[PDB]
């Protein structure tokens, strides 16, 4: 059907049509006549999957010749989504499985909504691991994702009486055809126990065992014949056992596996999460220096390997390289610390002090106590640094310490991570200059060559192609198709923005989406949407940083000013607002009540008409996101400046299309900066404007007293105006709004509202908004992936990627 | 290499070696030069199953044209063993595979060796069920086989210091080729709750839900084209969820399938079990049902439909199948008792009153409230007969209850099981007529025509051909391959007992098999037996009734009567004892002690030499007996006269080449009744003896004094002589062997022994032995299952058996 999608083929269509049968007959053991839906989704899934299978073995038998330098992707989160259609694309199959699959009468799409998500991750940091691994194996990089194979993902959102309930994902429940069990690789990890010191050194034991077997998930890379290895973890209880008690209690291993902690930028000091943390961490370096004995003096050991730690939750990976050097190996200390340092590297995600892994001393005490007497060591042996190189600074000294002092002594993750590791990078420039400006002032300046930056980028695989065909196309029929592998080509478009032709085309294809989108509402959740009105959508999880709040007055004072003037003229809106909040963040299920209260209001007044609209997007997910996204016309970004770290959504809009307003905070600031600021709608309080209100104190009844309409919404909230049979169903909300708001949602309200009536004239004008449009668009390019992985393996891993085609 | 084991063909042969070679590379991910021999397996698994999956499809194609009665076998377990041989026997392709894996270099015996035994039973009652699939599926009966799929089997068991140590069976690790799931048949079932009374009748409410999750498995008829169906349901918790905890406490629903119980004709009123037979019950008649339903009035339901309880462990299947026709489809009470009674029927498997299902009312009570107040109206109607018929016999009354009273008001299952089906059978001609005699006599009394024999068998498929395809090879040479099907042309062999060549060949097949087993000792569990002795072995599960007390004294008496003329000569012997202890069962596990114990004294005794050998058959199981049975020479069968109801291990010695010395119980009288009592080692108290023993009283003292060996062999026990570092470690056995012994040992001591030696004086004379053998051989044609099925069908299901080949 269209040319970005692969040729048909004869030879290759009859070839995929009698494998689907092979499989639906001899896999699934059916035939036509009792088939369900869901087995043709799988007989098509194993015919992909086979395409696979030649290039999978000859990838990893190619390293094992050559022996390249290894990237190891440590992460406990891989938000993966669907990857039928993302392995036909990467392989060029789509329109060949599209013919084959029409031919034998049925239709793929109806077959790809069929697969489940892999929804292990909670948000931005699972999905930039999931996007990572595409464009390592893109880039032709020797690359391993390590993580863990949880049973169940993030939960299932769904919305009764306006409250979110939480559904457990048994996203396994009817099988995965994409992972491979490898039983020959289980490996042991251990917890629990005591230290004994000996003549040859520290010895743990007495410790229980958990073993943990390996599941491969093939990653293709984009048609370069590269299929690189996802290897995800699974807890498992050794063998060796009143009776039927003791085979029921093998469950309790097995939990270590059982569920994703549902927890975006926020810390529990759970044992069951730390557990998870060192489970992967031990198990997938034991697989890493296995393959590494098999290329005894480790000062190879850092060319032949790199390890990315995404944040800190495999921070243990740092202690456990020790132990097993120092401890099994018997290499000295000092030879030991300096191979950890040059192999590890660590990526920060966040500066709020919520999210800020520290764990109490009694916790690793019982369940790590070597590892814990190692990070002493390395303490000790860090401060005697800081000590030497600023005498006297025993405040310094405090700060510094890995080790924190109080009522309950904890470790600082973070501080473990810079100490072990040769390089620290932010995810983008406004962060990564804020680590070195505050959070990790005191280690900067010990160590300034340590810091890096690494802005976030998405794949223009998923996040265009599969999701985006139509742009895709259009875009191609102008420039060619080698943008999407190198994408900073979409400059080229800059020169077709008086192009009559292709300002019809992409205004064109964005009413298609919105048009597609706007039935999907009616058909699985019986909407009204008016797809001629601006799509005004806001996803991302609920958190009160990202200020879904500040969204929620806008759409306040629009209701309030139509109920003010019926009869005056606006620019229609249908604003949608989706994302999960965490189970127990009371201040997050509150939020979302509040939004799914104002569209009960603001849908159901006469007066309004179609003219506003406030809808609640449902379990907000990977999936989900490939479909509003592309069929988006504002990107809502507007935390509070300084606390989204970067932010990937925004980039997943902006290369689909839709216009920005934000403040100057993560990505955003390097994204106006490409696209011209004027291509952007910009508001709101600066970082340094945020640093003097908190110098003289953030006071939010002088906005209240000040601003008449905000006064009025306030009004309406504490009166019961949104919640009619419980009057006082908000008063948390207008509580922590007028006395206790970490995040200044009155400060940025003015300039907000008025921001937002600039969009809404420019809206009026179809040709400069699309005009607007393509200017973003063709800037884009810069948050690729490709071009963030090239970074790390340039200035960090050491390697050179390569685009160079691996033979069919 | 032999006839009866398939042609191999050019074409046949290349047909398998590319598609083990696509499996290995697609389905298994691998090349030759990584492939581990489980990854063999596995192809060479899959290769197999391929050529089951249209055979499969036609089968349950043509079932649902022809629309025939359907039989439904309700299981708690199905001791299956292994599957890839049994599945190339029954499909001929055994010689095919074994060339076609000769030509790709690899050894097939050592592939199979590989598979997991699929241990989901105990013993007897196990493989009763295990043999009728296949002879179901051999004589085209549309049978399905329906139970719980345990993630852990029976236990595996390992001697440590001569005890029995437990571990975990888990038998799924590595993945079950043969197991289709099937998702979409997922049904729930309903637990606790409690009963409301409405104007439409009685309504179970308020309940908890357990969702049963079907795997299919594939049984193959012999050479008939015929693949009928085993469907083992799998506990699954619902979706519809503090949070972590949620979703870790599903756990607990899916617990219903996780193991199961271990005991050997033993009754444990734990709750766990019982939901266990409530859950298997609920699933597979919502399943029958619905079959039922697409073929509404249920007066043609028992024409369709015939549901074989095998024991009383599905028992709540009569109340279950009431409680739908009355609550859900509105019945009334006698119409739908009428049906009940007409599509059940059960098969009792003992006698011994510690096997007899007794639950609790107040458990009943809690669980299934409903089914409660089904059983007390069952009751009442059932005592009200009970009381027409017998006016006045008020005890009457109180034995035929299903209620028992007393500090613990109980249900009796059997008086359930009774009550409910329209046939009851036992599995011997002696135990059934017990049955009519004693423990049922009131309700054979009430109802006479119920009552039925259906003696046992075994598979001659799996026991001789699969296990001793040497001894298969030379009665084909002389009769032909259609006895495989039709054992009774095993008569024929008679007819030969006279020829020099079939002596030789029958000879070397067995000394074959023994060489062949006693090097299997060496291997894997380094031992030293000669191969030139009487090969003497009693492998069933340790109980006290099956007497290996009784066979361990023997050993005893031969060790001293050694000691007293060390230089004269007796016929020597390899002592072979295994089985497994059920777990908490004390005394069973002091008897695996004893055994390992004397082993000890008499394997280390340089005056014995290689004369007499004691060794304990660790871990026995199906695939193990498939190794022992073929290598014995004597079948040791000596369970106290009245109490093994039939035994099938008997049979399956005596179809294999081993002569029997054994007790008048059980099936052993219908065996030596078809050999000739001349043919086979009977002794010990017939029934009546151990009758006018108990009236007189069994003084165990009075033996002891009467017989010096004896005396002797107790005092040994009681010194220490054989635990040296703990004297009185057999306290307990020689307290209950003296003062609490119900089963009689010493009484049949005397008449044992002196049996014994008749049977050396037998082997000194090979060919007269051997000839023996062969009117064994030649009269075990009865004992096959083949039989046994069919007088099922004919006597009780109403459907008549064929061998018409399917279609290919
Ligand atoms: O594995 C090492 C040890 O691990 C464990 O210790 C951890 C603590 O439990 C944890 O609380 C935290 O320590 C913090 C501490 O609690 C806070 O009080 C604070 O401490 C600062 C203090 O307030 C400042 O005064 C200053 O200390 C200076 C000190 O006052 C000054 O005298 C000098 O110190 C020199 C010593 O005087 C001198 O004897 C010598 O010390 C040798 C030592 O003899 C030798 O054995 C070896 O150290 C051994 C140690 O002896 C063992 O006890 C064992 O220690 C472990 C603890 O038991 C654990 O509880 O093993 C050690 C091996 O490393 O080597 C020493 C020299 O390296 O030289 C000293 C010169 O440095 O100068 C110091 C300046 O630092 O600073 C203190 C730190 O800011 O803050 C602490 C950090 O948060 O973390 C501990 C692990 O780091
Ligand atoms: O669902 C039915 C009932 O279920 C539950 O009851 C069970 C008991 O809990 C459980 O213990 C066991 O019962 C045993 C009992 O505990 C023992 O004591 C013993 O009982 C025997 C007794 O010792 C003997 O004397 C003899 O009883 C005779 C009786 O003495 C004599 O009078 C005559 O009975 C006639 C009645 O007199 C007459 O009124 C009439 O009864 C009608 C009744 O009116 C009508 O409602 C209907 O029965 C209802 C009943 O009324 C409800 O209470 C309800 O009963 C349930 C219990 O509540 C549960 O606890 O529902 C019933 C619907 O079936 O119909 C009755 C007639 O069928 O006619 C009677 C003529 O039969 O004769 C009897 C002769 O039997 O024998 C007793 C039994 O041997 O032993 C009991 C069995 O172990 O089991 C109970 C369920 O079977
Ligand atoms: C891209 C993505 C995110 C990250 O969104 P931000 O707005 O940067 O937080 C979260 N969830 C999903 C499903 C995503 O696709
Ligand atoms: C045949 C068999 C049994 C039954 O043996 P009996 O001696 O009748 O109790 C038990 N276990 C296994 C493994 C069997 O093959």
């Amino acid at each position: 059907q269209i040319s970005v999608r692969g040729l048909a083929g004869v030879e290759n269509v009859t070839e995929l049509k009698k494998n689907f049968n092979r499989h639906l007959h001899f896999t699934l053991v059916k035939d036509r006549n009792v088939a369900t839906p869901r087995d043709y989704y799988f007989a098509l899934a194993h015919t992909v999957r086979d395409h696979l299978v030649g290039r999978w073995i000859r990838t990893q038998q190619h390293y094992y010749e050559k022996d390249p330098k290894r990237i190891y992707y440590l992460s406990l989160e891989f938000y993966m989504g669907r990857t039928l259609q993302n392995t036909m694309v990467n392989l060029a199959l789509e329109n060949a499985c599209d013919e084959a699959t029409y031919q034998l009468g049925l239709d793929m799409e109806e077959l790809e909504e069929i697969e489940e998500d892999a929804g292990l991750g909670n948000g931005g940091l699972g999905r930039l691991a999931a996007c990572f691994l595409d464009s390592m194996a893109t880039l032709g990089l020797a690359a391993y994702g390590y993580g863990i194979r949880y049973e169940f993902g993030i939960f299932n959102q769904k919305i009764c009486g306006g409250w979110q309930m939480e559904e457990a994902d048994d996203w396994l429940r009817y099988g995965n055809p994409w992972e491979k069990a490898r039983p020959e690789f289980t490996l042991p990890v251990h917890f629990y126990g005591r230290v004994e010191h000996t003549s040859q050194g520290a010895k743990w034991v007495d410790t229980q065992v958990v073993l943990a077997m390996p599941y491969d998930t093939p990653v293709p890379g984009y048609r370069n014949n590269v299929v690189n290895t996802m290897r995800l973890w699974s807890a498992k209880a050794p063998n060796d056992l009143g009776y039927i008690q003791a085979v029921l209690d093998r469950n309790l291993a097995e939990n270590i596996s059982r569920v994703l902690y549902p927890n975006d930028n926020f810390f529990e000091g759970k044992e069951l999460r730390l557990k998870q943390e060192y489970f992967v961490v031990a198990a997938t370096l034991q697989d890493i220096i296995r393959r590494f004995k098999s290329s005894t003096n480790f000062d190879a050991f850092p060319d032949k390997v790199a390890i990315q730690l995404n944040d800190t939750h495999p921070s243990l990976a740092i202690p456990e390289l020790m132990r097993v050097l120092v401890d099994l190996e018997r290499l000295d200390w000092d030879k030991a610390w300096e191979v950890t340092v040059k192999t590890c590297a660590y990526t920060n995600h966040t500066v709020i002090p919520e999210a800020l892994e520290r764990w109490p001393v009694h916790l690793l005490e019982t369940l790590l106590p070597r590892h814990l007497q190692i990070i002493y060591e390395i303490n000790q042996r860090f401060l005697n640094r800081v000590a030497a190189a600023f005498p006297g600074d025993v405040d310094r000294l405090r700060r510094m310490s890995l080790v924190e002092e109080g009522a309950v002594k904890r470790i600082n993750m973070a501080h473990l991570c810079i100490a072990g590791s040769h390089a620290v990078n932010g995810v983008a420039r406004i962060h990564s200059e804020i680590l070195k400006k505050t959070i990790f002032k005191d280690f900067y300046e010990l160590e300034p060559h340590k810091f890096q930056n690494k802005t976030n980028g998405i794949t223009p695989r998923r996040w265009l192609v599969l999701c985006n065909p139509g742009l895709a196309e259009i875009i191609a029929e102008r420039i060619g198709e080698e943008y999407i592998s190198d994408l900073d080509q979409l400059r080229k478009l800059l020169s077709y923005v008086d192009d009559e032709a292709f300002i019809r085309d992409v205004a064109k294809v964005k009413q298609e989406n919105k048009l597609k989108f706007a039935a999907y509402l009616e058909r699985e959740y019986k909407v009204h949407i008016n797809p001629n009105s601006l799509f005004d959508v806001q996803v991302k999880r609920i958190h009160e940083y990202k200020r879904q709040l500040l969204n929620c007055l806008h759409v306040i004072t629009l209701y309030n000013r139509i109920k003010k003037e019926p009869n005056k003229f606006v620019v229609p809106r249908t604003v949608m607002i989706g994302g999960k909040a965490a189970p127990g963040y009371h201040m997050a299920k509150m939020i979302i009540k509040l939004i799914t209260a104002i569209g009960d209001v603001v849908n159901h007044d006469p007066v309004v008409g179609d003219r506003l609209r406030v809808i609640f997007l449902e379990n907000y997910r990977v999936s989900l996101a490939e479909k509003v996204i592309p069929a988006a016309d504002l990107s809502e970004q507007i935390s509070t400046a300084g606390t989204e770290a970067s932010g990937t959504g925004n980039m997943k809009f902006m290369l689909n299309g839709a216009l920005t307003i934000g403040t100057m905070d993560g990505a955003n600031v390097e994204m106006a900066e490409e696209a011209g600021e004027e291509n952007f709608f910009i508001f709101g309080m600066r970082v340094e404007d945020v640093d003097r209100l908190d110098q003289r104190g953030y006071n939010a009844q002088e906005y209240y007293d000040r601003i008449p309409e905000l006064r009025q919404i306030i009004e309406q909230l504490s009166s019961g105006f949104f919640s009619p049979k419980q009057p006082d169903l908000f008063k948390d909300i207008v509580n922590m709004l007028m006395h206790h708001d970490r995040f200044k949602v009155f400060a940025d309200y003015e300039e907000y509202v008025k921001c937002q009536e600039r969009v809404s004239a420019l809206y009026k004008n179809p040709r400069e908004w699309t005009r607007m449009v393509i200017r973003n668009i063709a800037t884009s390019g810069k948050f690729s992936s490709d071009r963030t992985i090239a970074q790390y393996a340039r200035e960090i891993w050491g390697v050179e990627p390569s685009r160079q085609r691996l033979p069919a």
